[PDB]
């Protein structure tokens, strides 16, 4: 469905990265963040739901993604949160291999920054313009063809 | 073109905002960043241009902007940056009414958050959902999307 995504908080460096995988294409934004609270969460949410037709956010059963701010967050901008894991062992595969990708991916150019926040966006660019369509190009069709029908 | 962006800094509340307008659609990235520096400045591009197709960038001649940064995030990402912002009033135009049209609906809802950063993204949320007939985030993916299909 055009609107699902997977929302995981991950540590790399004694860092927060939010990690949103777009599960039908494959596509990521990802951001470190100053601390894995409700209302880092809430922020990520508003920007990722201003940017996409977010209808629905998959996550885990942490303090961050349960927070008031959140359910606010939720409600204002019209996203369903599907909240426990597991909920769908395939679309939880797809996520894992895109989340392993883009770990592998900031190996791989993390001399090429100071900063982890840096390397983590060099990593999203990567990810989402790897090629014979690339993640970036699945998505666009999803939501182009979506708002045709 | 469906590849051209253009950056500018505005001021509320003594906050920095960088805003990006994607020209033929009208659509907008917009965030709070902590300071007007080239290092804030070229973090905020490597993460639009990871997210959309950037081909060329249109900025003014400040010294975020012309800064060695933000030149390396550009030729990294193979984004081309103009020397200042080329004289086309049509393009000018669209991007004077979307930044006044940011801070009219900025207004509007500031009071329903204590931060300037989270009622900057409530703002772009309505100004890119609005369908006054497509909406500025349904305008993009049009664009996009026919400019792959073509
Ligand atoms: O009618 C309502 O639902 C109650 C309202 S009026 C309202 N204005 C808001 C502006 C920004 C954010 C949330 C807002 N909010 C809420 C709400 C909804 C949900 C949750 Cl968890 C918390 C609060
Ligand atoms: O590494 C960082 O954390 C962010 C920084 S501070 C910095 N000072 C620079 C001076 C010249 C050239 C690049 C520079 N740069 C960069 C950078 C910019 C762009 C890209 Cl792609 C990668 C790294
Ligand atoms: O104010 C802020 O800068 C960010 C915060 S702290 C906060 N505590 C809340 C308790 C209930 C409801 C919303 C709350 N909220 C918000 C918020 C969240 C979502 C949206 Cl849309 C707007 C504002």
């Amino acid at each position: 469905s055009p609107g699902i995504w997977q929302l995981d908080c991950t540590h790399l460096e004694g860092k927060v990265i939010l990690v949103a995988v777009h599960v039908a294409s494959g596509y990521i934004e990802a951001e470190v963040i100053p601390a894995e609270t409700g209302q880092e969460t809430a922020y990520f949410l508003l920007k990722l739901a201003g940017r996409w037709p977010v209808k629905t956010i998959h996550t885990d059963n942490g303090s961050n993604f349960t927070s008031t701010t959140v359910k606010a967050a939720c409600w204002w901008a019209g996203i369903k949160q599907e909240d426990g894991i597991p909920y769908n062992p395939q679309s939880q595969g797809v996520v894992e291999s895109m989340n392993k990708e883009l770990k592998k991916i900031i190996g791989q150019v993390r001399d090429q920054a100071e900063h982890l926040k840096t390397a983590v966006q060099m990593a999203v660019f990567i990810h989402n313009h790897k090629r014979g369509y690339s993640a970036g190009e699945r998505i666009v069709d999803i939501i182009a063809t979506d708002i045709q029908t």
